[PDB]
């Protein structure tokens, strides 16, 4: 089920990254590692790395 | 002379990023492309691009 909610607009410069759109839905299984996210993006079901502020957990 | 403030601590995944801590002053002379800002971290002399939510613009 979803963990987290995007909150800012994150275009890939990089091949591991995790593109988001705000309020997209994230499924995040492990915890941050060195202030980077890796998640399931559940609107596009591509699945990367992201910046650790460019997310919140959802209750 | 600075246009920009980090906000949040920014570690590099990636060989062209820059580090970020928190208050670090930012010199940025290029438009933003794909949500990237390119800058010269005034602290650590270092350049290098982040993600444009890390920062705030200062008057």
């Amino acid at each position: 089920e979803q963990t987290h909610r995007a909150i800012f607009r994150f275009v890939p410069r990089h091949e591991d990254e995790l593109e988001l759109e705000v309020d997209d839905p994230l499924l995040v299984e492990l915890q941050a590692e060195d202030y980077w996210y890796e998640a399931y993006n559940m609107r596009t079901g591509a699945r990367g790395v992201f910046p650790l502020y460019y997310a919140i957990e959802v209750t």
